[PDB]
């Protein structure tokens, strides 16, 4: 799968390629045929006057006329040279930007693309695949492209213009010579192709690696509430460091065979050196050709040689691309059985739902030894009815994911009117059912765009009419902003009951002539259950509904009721008929400034590895001063070559050239290898210890933290990956190269005031300006750095959104909607790679416009100084190599530049989330640790108010106490904080007013770890990790090793034992992200096990019964009243056995306390409890 990369190139993108890769031919081929022009005659020079006094040459008049000739032959060359000088800055803009804009054009279709292959895949696709890794692909592997398809082919494309276009002139003048060295080049070749495929297969690896970590990070940002309940943050960690490991060894080997491929690619050259120089000699003995041939194929080859030398990175880069490039690619060709972007389908005009599943099979792909429907048969008419009653993991979600065609059946037929649905269109299949599910997922964003996500083109008044529909008006009628109140991720910062009713209100304004309800009231009160009913039964004429719940009054409500048992369904009619049938509905029924020194500051983290700085410099140095010092070198050679006074033996004699050009090319090879390594082994060392370091102060953070909106799941991975990779492309083997530029520079201006003077008083003038040039770019640059981080953020939390809710945006349809979002937030990094491409491509025109320029005044002031005869002629070639170095020293330097814009600001951004300290600090050992509680939680006046919406008081100051041995039963309605008392007793948030106290102490002065293992806690919402069940259910008991007996027993506990036996895998099979893979009553009895594996001394439950049946309801309760005596007890529930049979109840209006009492004590008065008590009997 090569040239895939390009894929996505149109005929404007092939058109940029073209032209940039010409100007990368012609500024490539610009130098062979300049010294050719100094090879033009035979010695290059054009007489040699003074500094030959050979002959007695008595001439002080005739003398002063040839060094004007001179001088007349320098101004030509001088005027040579600011020709093309300005052909230079013509055609290496034009290289450079173009190649730049092609990439960024590239990069943005592959993201698009990208995007969209992943919102086109089905639901199994994504129950197989961790999907939790594609963000880190769509922030991570495309940036890799991106630098692969840029100026770096436009460069490599230049350097091979320059080595074939010399070795073109040495074949019309040395052909023999030439040939000689182009037996040489195939090595070269072949090195650099073997070392580029083995590039590509690490970085393909260590890309793996990265996903991975990306992955884990994402699963444990996103259950950050779970995380820090249980004190996971130093498993989670581990888990992130495992992953940074094998990126770290993997990154390591990568930089090991770059610079192995870079020192052999210098090595090989010097050997062509030695070669060239011996054939050379072999041949002008011989009288085959002169000494004039063999300069001019010296002058013609070997700088191309050291061209091709160089441009060894750019393969580097390429190979990365290529590596990167592989799994974006193999995910975009995946072609899902199930399209929702397919336009092949019928699509009915009118259609009256007739639900028919005819003997259904069905088997889940990431589970599919394990049975779920075996022969499942329903006949549902139109306008109708159908209450689905059975067992936890019966398969009643999965009837309702079937209806809507997440999955097709292995066997069997869902049809509607007599139509099967697999001949249908899928969007518009979807389009025409309205779902909620078992526990609803809502969207980072206002509760109006919420509700449009079921249907985009609804007005506001239909909108309101739904929300009234749904019981949902009132309290988005007390929010401030209305409508326009932002949510959390998955609503979390809304009540289940709330969230519960947006869902509600979503699936209504699609107007669904099928609806499914997946026990649509499971975080409801009573009167909202009742009113919600209420207005379904409104309109339940014009559609046709399936009802999965747990009262009995919907059921019994329901035109038809079907029961589940085994995969078939046994029993099938009305509800007298069931009741006479006595089936298993009958025992359901009876059982009741940004700082420059942040770059600095981030390397000063990097001092434990300082031996690895210190030989990287001293190579540095050795390779940077060596280039000036070989061209010296190489004048002082060929100058002796040329004097062959003695005849012939003697010059066999000089093949000790060839020495120590191979000498050379071995030190060459050694000390490339060397820099190259420990620059890029201690950069990726930096590069765990930042990506490590960051992780652990996200983990460190408080709930309010993540509650920012800005803090967003996606947002942060984003950050993380960003930052850490821009740091990465600032300190990896690339501040080698400005260390080597240093010591070229510094090397040029000693050789310049050595062998010459009044010349390096140029250089100190090339020095300011060429340096001004970056110094504007970097600037410029950095002004917009910032920006695109903000905007990656903003995608990458699309992204996320999108990945991490599938089904929900499945079941929507909205994959196009969260596409058009997504190419939204990318906008603005198009145009602003655009520009940097524009502003770049000026800058390196710019920088080789002014070496050319800067080289042409150095012939004009040397040849006004030799007629002058200030400073000798023989030495100013010397000093212009020097200048010629010198000049590519400083424009690679402000090349490079840019990187270092563009890693200040994630170098301060990381340094920034290391130093911030939280509120409540979950790492700090400083507090209170009890030898021994009574476990008394005494609530004292609690105000609370929500960071996020602070305005808003949630507690006025309620007054609570319970006592060891104690049940609490708290009662109220939706929104009236029961959850919030159970999230403050776990200090997820420090109250202004009030305070709370475990057995008499506040728990502010305790340890907030030692506190929060003391207490085990079932959510609302339970989330489970991507992992096996015995390690989500030993999670619940960290710092200890959970044996396996001890999580039995507490699966056993639980009523959960038995499911897990009768799965293959047992205890080590996997469950889905968040969950996704169980069923609901499954997966709450899982977090019933992990919370009681611990052992708590409080037992916090807040509606831990949510989706269970009668006979695991019964069993949770006997298991929890073997263990009332001997811990506290605190119960959120709406149940009226359970609130019952607590010791003590309290009713929560509006966050205040109203009644507290015996069951007995608050039905003998007459209030609220005693009305809701009365109700339901
Ligand atoms: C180290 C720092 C150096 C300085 C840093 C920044 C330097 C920025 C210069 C880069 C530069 C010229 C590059 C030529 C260089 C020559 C060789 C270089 C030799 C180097 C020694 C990009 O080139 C522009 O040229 C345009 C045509 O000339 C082209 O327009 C496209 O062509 C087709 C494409 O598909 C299509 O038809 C179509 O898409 C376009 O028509 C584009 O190619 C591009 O926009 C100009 O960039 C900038 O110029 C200024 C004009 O003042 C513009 O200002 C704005 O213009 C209005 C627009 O709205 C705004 O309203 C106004 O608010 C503002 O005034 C900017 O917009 C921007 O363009
Ligand atoms: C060694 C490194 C540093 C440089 C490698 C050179 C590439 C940048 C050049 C060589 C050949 C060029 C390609 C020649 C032909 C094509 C196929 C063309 O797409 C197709 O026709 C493929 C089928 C499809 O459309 O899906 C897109 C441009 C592309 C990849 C060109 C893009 C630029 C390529 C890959
Ligand atoms: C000394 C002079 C002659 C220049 C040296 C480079 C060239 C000889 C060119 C011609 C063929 C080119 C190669 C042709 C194809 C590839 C494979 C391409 O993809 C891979 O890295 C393969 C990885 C894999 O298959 O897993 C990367 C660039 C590379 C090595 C090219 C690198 C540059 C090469 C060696
Ligand atoms: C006129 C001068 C410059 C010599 C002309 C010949 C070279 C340009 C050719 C001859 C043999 C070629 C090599 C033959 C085979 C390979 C292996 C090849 O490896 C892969 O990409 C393998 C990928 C895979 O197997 O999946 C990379 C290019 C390379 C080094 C080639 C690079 C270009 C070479 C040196
Ligand atoms: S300065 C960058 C580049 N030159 C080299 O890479 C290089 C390696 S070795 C070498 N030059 C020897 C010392 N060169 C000569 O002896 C020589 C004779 S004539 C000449 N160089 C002309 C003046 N050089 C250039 O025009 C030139 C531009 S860039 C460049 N060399
Ligand atoms: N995405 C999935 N991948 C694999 N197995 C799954 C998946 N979803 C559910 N299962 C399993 O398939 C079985 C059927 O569960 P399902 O969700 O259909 O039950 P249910 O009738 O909706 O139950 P509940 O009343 O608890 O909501 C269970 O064993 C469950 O763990
Ligand atoms: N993270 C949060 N940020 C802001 N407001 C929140 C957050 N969580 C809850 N709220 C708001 O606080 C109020 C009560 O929330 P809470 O979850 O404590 O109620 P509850 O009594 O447990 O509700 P329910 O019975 O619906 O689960 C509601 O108005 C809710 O929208
Ligand atoms: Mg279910
Ligand atoms: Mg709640």
């Amino acid at each position: 799968s090569v040239l895939t990369m390009f894929r996505y190139a149109g005929w404007l993108d092939r058109l940029y390629m073209l032209v940039g890769t010409l100007a990368a031919i012609i500024h490539g081929v610009a130098l062979p045929l300049m010294m050719l022009i100094f090879g033009d005659m035979t010695d290059s020079f054009a007489s040699v006057g003074q500094v030959s006094k050979q002959s007695t040459q008595m001439s002080e008049a005739d003398k002063r006329a040839m060094f004007a000739k001179l001088e007349e032959e320098m101004t030509t060359y001088a005027y040579y040279y600011t020709g093309i000088g300005a052909g230079v800055l013509i055609v290496a803009y034009i290289q450079v930007s173009f190649w730049a804009l092609a990439a960024g054009r590239q990069i943005h279709k592959i993201r698009q693309k990208f995007f969209h292959a992943i919102m086109n895949q089905e639901i199994g696709w994504f129950d197989v695949h961790d999907v939790g890794e594609l963000n880190t692909r769509l922030t991570d592997d495309v940036s890799k492209i991106n630098e692969g398809i840029g100026d770096k082919i436009g460069m490599f494309f230049q350097a091979m213009a320059t080595f074939f276009g010399g070795f073109i002139i040495g074949f019309t003048r040395g052909w023999k010579l030439t040939l000689v060295i182009l037996a040489i080049s195939p090595v070269l070749g072949l090195s650099a192709g073997i070392w580029a495929k083995i590039l590509s297969s690490f970085t393909d690896k260590e890309l793996h690696a990265y996903a991975k970590a990306g992955a884990v990070a994402e699963e444990v940002l996103a259950a950050i509430r779970t995380v820090i309940a249980f004190g996971g943050q130093k498993k989670e960690l581990e888990r992130y460091n495992n992953n940074l490991e094998e990126a770290k060894r993997l990154g390591i080997k990568k930089a090991i065979t770059a610079n192995i491929s870079m020192g052999a690619a210098f090595l090989l050259i010097y050997a062509s050196y030695a070669l060239a120089f011996w054939y050379g000699t072999s041949l002008v003995i011989s009288k085959e050709y002169s000494i004039g041939q063999v300069l001019t194929v010296f002058f013609s080859v070997l700088i191309g040689a050291f061209s091709v030398g160089q441009a060894s990175p750019n393969i580097e880069a390429f190979a990365n691309a290529r590596g990167a490039a592989y799994e974006v690619f193999k995910i975009i060709d995946n072609k899902p059985s199930i399209d929702s972007f397919s336009k092949s389908g019928h699509k009915p005009d009118n259609i009256q739902g007739n639900l028919e599943f005819k003997n259904i099979h069905f088997s889940y792909p990431s589970r599919k030894e394990v049975q779920i429907l075996k022969g499942l048969n329903l006949k549902v008419k139109s306008g109708q009815t159908v209450a689905l009653v059975g067992n936890s993991g019966g398969g009643k979600s999965t009837t309702v994911q079937l209806m809507q065609r997440l999955y097709d059946p292995l066997d069997g037929m869902v049809s509607i009117d007599g139509q099967d649905i697999r001949t249908i269109n899928v969007r518009y299949l979807r389009e025409i059912i309205g779902v909620v599910s078992q526990e609803p997922v809502l969207f980072a964003t206002t509760i109006a765009e919420n509700i449009r996500y079921g249907r985009e083109d609804v007005t506001m008044d239909e909108i309101e009419k739904a929300v009234k529909e749904a019981n949902a008006y009132d309290f988005i009628m007390k929010l401030p902003h209305q409508f326009d109140t932002l949510v959390g991720e998955r609503g979390a910062q809304l009540s289940g009951g709330q969230k519960q009713r947006i869902a509600i209100a979503r699936a209504l304004v699609r107007n669904p002539k099928i609806l499914l309800l997946d026990e649509a009231t499971s975080a409801l009160d009573t009167e909202s259950e009742a009113v919600v009913q209420a207005a379904l039964d409104k309109a339940r004429e014009g559609r046709t509904t399936i009802v999965i719940a747990h009262r009995l009054s919907t059921v019994r409500n329901a035109d038809v009721i079907a029961g589940f048992d085994g995969g078939v369904i046994v029993e099938q009619g009305n509800h007298d008929e069931l009741m006479r049938e006595k089936g298993i509905y009958f025992k359901l029924v009876m059982t009741q400034d940004v700082p420059p020194a942040s770059f600095w500051r981030i390397l000063k983290l990097n001092s434990t590895e300082w031996p690895y700085f210190v030989v990287g410099i001293f190579a540095a140095i050795i390779n940077g001063g060596l280039q000036p010092a070989f061209s010296v070198i190489f004048s002082k050679v060929v100058g002796v070559f040329t004097n062959g006074g003695p005849p012939e033996t003697q010059r066999q004699n000089s093949n000790l050239f060839s020495l120590l050009f191979l000498i050379l090319g071995i030190i060459s090879f050694i000390t490339f290898f060397l820099q190259g390594f420990t620059f890029g082994k201690a950069g990726e060392i930096l590069t765990k210890r930042l990506r490590y370091m960051v992780f652990k102060s996200m983990l460190r953070q408080d709930v309010s933290w993540f509650d920012d909106p800005k803090n967003t799941t996606g947002a942060l991975t984003t950050r993380l990956a960003n930052d850490a990779a821009q740091v990465k492309g600032a300190t990896g083997s690339r501040l080698a190269v400005i260390f080597q530029n240093i010591a070229n520079l510094g090397t040029g201006i000693i050789i310049s005031l050595i062998y010459g003077w009044q010349l390096t008083l140029l250089l100190l003038a090339i020095v300011p300006i060429i340096a001004i040039a970056g110094v504007v770019e970097m600037k410029m640059l950095s002004g917009q750095a910032l920006k695109d981080k903000k905007e990656l953020e903003g995608s990458g939390k699309i992204a996320t959104e999108a990945i991490e809710n599938f089904r929900t945006v499945v079941s929507l349809t909205r994959e196009q909607k969260f596409e058009t979002m997504y190419a939204q937030s990318l906008q603005i990094p198009y145009r602003n790679a655009m520009k940097k491409a524009h502003v770049f491509g000026i800058t390196f025109s710019f920088t080789q416009a002014m070496m050319y320029f800067s080289y042409a005044a150095a012939f004009r002031f040397g040849a006004y100084l030799v007629t002058q005869q200030l400073m000798t002629f023989e030495n100013v070639l010397l000093v212009f190599s020097a200048i010629c170095f010198g000049a590519m020293a400083v424009g690679q330097v402000s090349s490079f530049a840019p990187d270092y814009a563009k890693a200040t600001v994630s170098a301060s951004h990381i340094i920034r989330i290391i130093e911030k300290t939280p509120e409540i600090d979950s790492y700090s050992t400083q507090g209170l640790k009890p030898n021994m509680l009574e476990g008394n939680v005494q609530f004292s006046g609690v105000v609370f108010n929500y960071p996020t919406r602070p305005s808003i008081p949630v507690l006025q100051g309620l007054s609570l106490e319970v006592k060891k041995g104690q049940t609490l039963a708290l009662v109220g309605s939706s929104g009236g904080g029961k959850s919030t008392v159970v999230q403050l007793l776990e200090r997820f948030y420090d109250p202004m007013a009030g305070s709370v106290f475990l057995d008499g102490k506040e728990i502010k002065q305790l340890n907030v770890q030692w506190l929060r293992a003391q207490l085990g806690i079932v959510s609302q919402e339970p989330i489970l990790f991507d992992r096996s069940i015995a390690e989500n259910i030993a999670y619940g008991d960290n710092s200890r090793v959970v044996s396996y007996e001890e999580i039995v027993r507490a699966a056993k506990e639980a009523n959960i034992h038995q499911f897990i036996d009768s799965l293959p895998d047992k205890y080590n099979t996997r469950v889905g992200d968040k969950g996704t893979q169980l069923s609901g009553g499954q997966k709450q009895r899982i977090a019933i096990a992990r919370a009681l594996v611990r052992q708590p001394h409080i037992l916090l439950l807040d509606e831990a019964t949510s989706a269970l049946d009668t006979e695991s309801e019964k069993v949770v309760q006997e298991a929890l009243d073997k263990a009332r005596e001997g811990r506290t007890v605190i119960v959120i529930a709406h149940r009226l056995s359970t609130i019952q049979n607590a010791d003590l109840i309290v009713v929560i209006q509006n966050g205040k306390v109203k009644e507290h009492g015996t069951h007995q004590q608050l039905l003998a008065q007459k209030g609220i409890y005693f009305s809701m008590v009365s109700v339901q009997a």
